[PDB]
């Protein structure tokens, strides 16, 4: 199948489904719609926001690296055992660019601070393959180092932007927009 996610990239077979939206009958990714059981969504983003959506912008694609992230993360019950190893599950690695790998370290510092992913010095053991990771108390991911990671499903901290499984109106998918604003903007 062509594959129409508004994320517009290329997810490895083995980290996702592929749903169809029953509106416009394109295929799109299971993790950038909230793991949500079964074949189908109702009304894909494109369809819920409707013909003036630009998916192309920094911001949304900052969006659905997050919930792409989140709900890997989820499915897989954790944090695999290194950065390189989550880089190349969320992403082909054939596809990795710079832009990329800089989205998902703010994916995963955002998730940290959070409180979705909790870091300590020694949940599972990551190792660290890759610079530029910031999160609470620690500070920078030692590139070289491994660290524990304990994985929570939600917390107070959270962003309803990943956590929301479906979209549901246009007004709910501009405010997801606009907390990956508000989250760059504080990063
Ligand atoms: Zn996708
Ligand atoms: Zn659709």
């Amino acid at each position: 199948p062509d594959i129409e996610c508004e994320c517009d990239l290329l997810c490895p077979i083995t980290s996702t489904r592929i749903k169809q939206c029953k509106n416009c009958r394109k295929f799109v990714h299971s993790l950038c719609y909230g793991n949500k059981p079964g074949p189908k969504v109702d009304k894909c983003i494109s369809c819920v926001y409707g013909p003036m959506f630009d998916p192309s912008s920094s911001e949304f694609k900052d969006l659905m690296m997050l919930r792409k992230c989140y709900r890997f993360l989820s499915r897989n019950k954790g944090f695999p055992p290194s950065i390189k190893e989550f880089t190349n599950s969320i992403m082909e690695e054939g596809q990795v660019t710079l832009e990329n790998i800089e989205r998902i370290n703010f994916c995963i510092s955002t998730l940290s601070s959070d409180g979705i992913l909790n870091f300590s010095q020694c949940g599972n053991k990551v190792s660290i393959d890759e610079e530029g990771i910031f999160v609470p108390k620690i500070g920078e991911l030692l590139k070289g180092r491994e660290y524990m990671c304990c994985f929570i499903y939600n917390s107070d901290n959270s962003h309803a932007c990943y956590l929301d499984v479906s979209p549901e109106s246009k007004r709910q998918i501009e405010n997801w927009i606009d907390q990956v604003k508000s989250i760059r903007n504080d990063f």
